[PDB]
């Protein structure tokens, strides 16, 4: 698994110009699906299964990132996030667009007081980015207002642990195609690719329209709460297993799901541990309010870093993810 | 009404965890309706009639309340609030957990100094439960992380005025069912006990979907601003009558319900009050924005100390609701 | 002991209100004392035995509490503390008053600004309490300018340990209670019930006056420190035994009588904790400048939560207290 997580985690999918992440997704599925269709949001729709019972398991394919607002007479970029990136993640940074330009984060400040008040309260009026240009023409000769970005950060093996950008959740599409290359379906299983996670759980609201779904369980990553001073409040942590949601700021999981997760994960001596995150949100609320309702619940892993560009994830979560899946959904 | 209120008020059932509520409700509504269902979210449906005019009545069955987060090694636990509780309304107050425990809530502070400042900035971070359990692994087994509380408040009356917990919304509960039990409808009526309300209006976002309502109209609370130094741009008081709601931060109500109403009220001689909130929703929102909309209004009792432990209300006014409903909806 | 807990601490009696407390206490030591008389501020003193020391044994009857000092035009009401009741503890709480009343505490705030503006300097200027009235004539038959209230609050067992209002002191008058009944005085045994301890320990600078007294033992609680980010200075613990106080703000104990106790406690293998206290006093500074000055110590409950309506005490710490007394003053 470990170079199917290299490879989406390095490719280029921020929120809205997901269609890289999506076509990788399709080549690693391919002879492992029964069919597949995309929607008109972009949304990837995959089945596996004949069997009575129909769930959906949904990862995201976006990734934050950034798109250009505006270019000025020097050539120099202005940006505005795509999702929840912190200016401060930004700084000394290099941005990757999707049409492979590289280019700088640098920050404003005619005085080195300036400079001291403007990354005391760090906004993204006061960052800009170097593409090497030398005039607004040449700038948008080479990338335009409205061209995306991602960060310029790849994967990398930290004694044991793996570390890239857009673990959030490039991770949860790596579980759910393992799921897929491995179960032999109890259930009619549906794998749901979804796009604009990080605008809003675009992909997520409509996706679940057209699929005759019993249940929805959303994988996504949670805080591993685990390092220094980590947030007191979060019981999560690395190697502790699947973290089973039972609330965060989006939605409350369903209480029979999570039940079932727990009796499978006892029955099979699978690690598991109890998640309550207090910010965030997932696309089990966007199952959860389609239609008349599809009864839904997060299982996540624990990330370290998330929403900077080397978060990190414990393998060993990410199999035994994977094996809860299969031991509640396989025949 | 006064013992269908205790009933209700006093049972348990936080948002996400209303199974008491809904079993309750079912019970007293034997013999008065032709019909129920629970969806995969848990809204309880109920029916009764076959007039040619479809109408939805809805209250939420959830209450605000607390989640078990995180157990240290002393066996303290600390919690989230589910729902908009405040912490200042949990200091030195006790938690009814699911399961029966009762907590104690206290707060951190090594120094006096400390005391001060965390009571002028009080968050649920300063905040921890104690429930008489010596060690982590005593806590865990008996109110794990993800057990939900609510307050330990239960209902008494107070002069002629009722107070309890949970006025919001099991006043609104108790006003749907009371309508039932003495209602000959001219209308088609549902009745829909909606879960989720106060983390997002979740259940009656959906509870529509499968309900051919020509109109829906919720039952909730709202700020009875007649106390010293009230909110003094409400105008909504106490023995006003149901209060009729042209727009709060959710919703604006549809003007021709609210016209038949106030027809209604002249017509019998119920007294009655117009209601602008600014702050605050309802679960209207849900039923406007359900398929191609379902034009929706709120009536709402008026309700002193909303979301405390100690709501209150005055009977004549959820008397006068009744009858307002009754009178538009009735032979 | 429990059901004498539940009795006392669930009397009404705040200061110079304590009438129910002490004839509890007067029926509870029906044939366990040889006389007894009530002082003009109202001490009840009892006493047993004839030997050559004379010792006080002193618990306060009074416990924190309010009172109303004025009625505005809608009946509602505004109150002052009576001891040290932080404001803090009594938002969304109830209020039961001398007479029977349940009142609501409720707090100011025209504007939410002014709401939150009020919580985070809070004080008793912006509270007030709702009893129901609809006019300052109702308001003034029903309850007073002058009327006591104390918490609406009762006793509950919390997993082994006991947790209630009043406490502070009803605990150390149970105890005392208990020493009566139990022992066989090698002393003669005062027992001093004072009144008004939490209003400056006015009681107890006269009780003394006419008992010829060789040493004076307040039981009182005191800082139990073992709660997350508890008062980092204070060492005293649940379950750690009687506590045996060297100094508090208001005295400093005999180190002879301490001594004489430490004795026993280890001849008797009994368990006991050494406390010094950074704030707060006893009644035993009322002793200690009695007449030609009488020596005396405290002993105290460990209890968490002094002065909210849930404090909470360890049932072994008491039943050790009652016998470290009753192997130092019997036969
Ligand atoms: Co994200
Ligand atoms: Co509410
Ligand atoms: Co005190
Ligand atoms: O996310
Ligand atoms: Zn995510
Ligand atoms: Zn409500
Ligand atoms: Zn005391």
């Amino acid at each position: 698994m470990k170079e199917l997580i290299r490879k989406l985690t390095e490719a280029f999918g921020p929120s809205g110009r997901e269609e890289e992440v999506r076509s990788i997704i399709l080549e690693e599925l391919e002879g492992h699906i029964d069919g597949h269709r995309i929607d008109g949001l972009g949304n990837l729709i995959v089945w596996k299964g004949s069997g009575e019972k129909k769930v959906i398991l949904d990862a995201h394919i976006d990734e934050i990132g950034v798109v250009v607002t505006n270019v000025d007479d020097k050539g120099f970029l202005t940006i505005e996030p795509v999702g929840g990136v912190s200016p401060y993640m930004l700084l000394g940074k290099r941005i990757r667009f999707e049409n492979g330009t590289i280019g700088v984060v640098g920050m404003e400040g005619e005085t080195t007081e300036e400079r001291q008040e403007n990354v005391r309260k760090l906004s993204f009026d006061k960052l800009f980015i170097d593409i090497g240009a030398n005039s607004r023409e040449e700038a948008q000769k080479m990338c335009p207002i409205g061209s995306f970005g991602v960060y310029d950060s790849g994967f990398v093996e930290v004694s044991g642990k793996y570390v890239s950008k857009a673990m959030d959740d490039r991770i949860g599409c790596a579980v759910i195609v393992e799921v897929f290359k491995r179960i032999k379906p109890a259930v009619t299983l549906y794998g749901v690719f979804s796009v604009q996670e990080e605008v809003g759980l675009v992909g997520a609201s409509v996706a679940g329209y057209g699929v005759p779904a019993d249940e929805a369980i959303a994988i996504d990553v949670t805080d591993s709460a685990d390092t220094p001073k980590a947030i007191k409040r979060h019981a999560m942590r690395l190697s502790g297993g699947p973290a089973l949601k039972v609330k965060d700021r989006a939605s409350i999981s369903s209480k029979r799901i999570l039940e079932n997760l727990i009796e499978i994960a006892e029955k099979f001596d699978i690690k598991y541990q109890m998640e309550v995150l207090t910010f965030g949100g997932t696309n089990a609320m966007g199952y959860q309010r389609t239609r008349e309702g599809i009864p839904s619940a997060t299982v996540s892993i624990p990330t370290r870093y998330v929403h900077s560009p080397s978060e990190m994830i414990a393998p060993d979560d990410v199999e035994a993810t994977v094996d809860l899946l299969i031991r509640y959904l396989g025949a």
